[PDB]
């Protein structure tokens, strides 16, 4: 499993999840509690430190809502 799929009414996300592991280099920043599921993953989490908020901050990654929010 590399690809993690979050099917959203505002348009679908796909969270490329290998990508992610191979650019950074380690889990436990990510997965604060080990790897596994992330408890309390929603939107709140994914808007702020759980996705964009990184992005924001490594200045790198999709920022803008239909840059990770596709197909309709
Ligand atoms: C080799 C290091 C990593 C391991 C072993 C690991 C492992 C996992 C596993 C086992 C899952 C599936 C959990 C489930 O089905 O409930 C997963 C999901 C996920 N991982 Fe990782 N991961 C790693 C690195 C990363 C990194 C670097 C990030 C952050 C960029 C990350 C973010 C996530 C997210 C957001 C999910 C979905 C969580 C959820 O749906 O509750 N992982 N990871
Ligand atoms: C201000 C711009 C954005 C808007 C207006 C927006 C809006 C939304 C809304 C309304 C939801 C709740 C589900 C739904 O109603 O369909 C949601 C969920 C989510 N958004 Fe965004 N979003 C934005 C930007 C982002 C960005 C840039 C990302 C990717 C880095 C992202 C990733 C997610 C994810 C993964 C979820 C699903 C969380 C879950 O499964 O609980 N969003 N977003
Ligand atoms: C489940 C939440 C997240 C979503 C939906 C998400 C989504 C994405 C997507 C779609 C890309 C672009 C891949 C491409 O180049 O085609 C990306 C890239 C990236 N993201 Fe995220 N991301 C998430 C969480 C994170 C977190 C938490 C971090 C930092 C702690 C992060 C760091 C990066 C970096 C470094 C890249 C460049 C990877 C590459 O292009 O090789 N992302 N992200």
């Amino acid at each position: 499993i590399d690809k993690i799929t979050y099917p959203t009414r505002i348009g679908a996300v796909v969270f490329p999840h290998k990508k992610h592991q191979d650019a950074l280099g380690e889990c436990r920043g990510c997965h604060e509690k080990g790897p596994g599921r992330i408890d309390g993953f929603d939107k709140v989490m994914a808007h702020g430190k759980g996705c964009k908020g990184c992005h924001e901050e490594m200045k790198i990654g999709p920022v803008r809502c239909g840059d990770c929010h596709k197909g309709g």
